[PDB]
């Protein structure tokens, strides 16, 4: 369809789609994330941010009365939950009614770097703010557009933070984004898009935790999130894993980078991990396997890169690094997060992901 190469970004800062925005159009530049259900872009202006949405100049606008705001793992901010008219050039060229949130106050939201100045959440309306009434962006889509529940994202940034971009495609899949078959693991609750994962696997060493800590409160895809975030007992065994394969110092934290002459790649050095994930039976399972190049980061003779497993505290956050070596498809309707290897995910020709299954089954690893 039209919609591919809408996205444009990278893991670093993230991927980001053009929306034409109130009447007339105002041309915004819309983070596309997956770990929040909330439609919003910036009111007044700012400094990372060059342009900005002016209700004044939207004749369409209506405001709902109320502002409202959303607390995310990075910023907040405050806004005016209006509605206004929306256009996304690229796939179907016809103006949809959404629910909006215009930003007057932002905490630590708008970084440095980013290229985008608003975002779109295409997660669950269990996530949405103030409740769970305010209708979220691609809900509206499916209503009026009649297309089917299902959106597919593919990111081929995975060189260094001009950027090439990557597709949205919404409404369903797009077949020449990916190649082979496609593995779908269920979405264990319809707020985030949480799925079970069963184990990890270090470099062909499975990791010595309970299955159980992996799902500790959640495992989600989340492209807003830029790494690959694991509770934090989980990231430190699989910190000592990939440490043993050479504890508590500045680059596995990040405050360092290891710089390399441009021709030695320390990809080798590091080794393959496994995510493996229930297939839509429970007899069945499956791995997504993220190679070195994914996770170690490189941010000219010579390269500079970063560790790119960072903590977390409650969640296990598959972010954008692990998509970026997929094709991930969002299949709302039958309940299932969908997994493929990537062609554009393939730095000098190579493949640098992989996608392996079936396998043998823990009853239930979801507390
Ligand atoms: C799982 C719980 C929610 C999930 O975290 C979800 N993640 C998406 C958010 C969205 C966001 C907001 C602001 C700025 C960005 C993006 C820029 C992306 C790049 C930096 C980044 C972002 C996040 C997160 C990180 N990282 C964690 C550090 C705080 S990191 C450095 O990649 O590991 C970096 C992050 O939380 N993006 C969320 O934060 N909140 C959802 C509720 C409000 C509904």
């Amino acid at each position: 369809l039209a919609m591919v190469d809408n996205l444009q970004g990278d893991s670093g800062r993230g991927y980001y789609l053009e929306m034409l925005i109130g009447t007339p159009p105002q041309k915004l530049q819309i983070l596309v994330d997956t770990g929040s259900s909330n439609f919003a872009v910036a009111g007044t202006p700012h400094s990372y941010i060059d342009t900005y949405f002016d209700t004044e100049r939207s004749s369409t606008y209506r405001s709902k009365g109320f502002d409202v705001t959303v607390k995310y793992t990075q910023g907040s901010w405050t806004g005016f939950v209006g509605e206004d008219l929306v256009t996304i050039p690229k796939g179907f060229n016809t103006s949809f009614l959404v629910n909006i949130a215009t930003i007057f106050e932002s905490e630590n939201f708008f970084l440095p770097g980013i290229k985008w100045n608003g975002i779109l959440g295409l997660a669950y309306a269990t996530l949405a703010k103030p409740s769970s009434s305010l209708e979220t962006f691609f809900d509206s889509l499916v209503t009026q557009a009649n297309i089917p529940n299902v959106f597919s994202m593919q990111m081929c940034g995975a060189g260094l933070p001009g950027t090439n971009g990557g597709s949205l495609v919404l409404g369903g899949i797009e077949p020449s984004l990916y190649k082979g078959d496609i593995w779908y693991t269920p979405i264990k609750e319809e707020w985030y898009y949480q799925i079970e994962i069963l184990k990890l696997e270090i470099g062909g060493q499975s990791l010595n935790l309970d299955c159980r800590e992996y799902n500790a409160d959640k495992a989600i895809v989340d492209s807003g999130t830029t790494l690959l975030r694991l509770p934090q007992k989980v990231f430190d065994a699989v910190v000592e894993a990939v440490a043993r394969a050479s504890f508590s110092d500045g680059f596995w934290t990040g405050s360092q980078l290891a710089c390399w002459t441009n021709s030695e790649t320390p990809w080798s050095y590091f080794p393959k991990i496994s995510i493996y994930l229930r297939d839509e039976n429970s007899s069945r399972s499956f791995r997504i396997t993220i190679l070195p190049q994914l996770y170690i980061q490189p941010m000219l003779n010579y390269e500079c890169y970063r560790f790119g497993i960072s903590p977390s505290t409650n969640a296990l956050v598959i972010g954008a690094t692990v998509m970026e070596g997929f094709y991930v498809i969002f299949d709302r309707a039958q309940k299932r997060v969908g997994f493929a290897a990537s062609p554009c995910a393939e730095i000098a020709g190579a493949a640098v992901s992989e996608i392996s299954g079936p396998f043998s089954t823990a009853s239930n690893c979801v507390p």
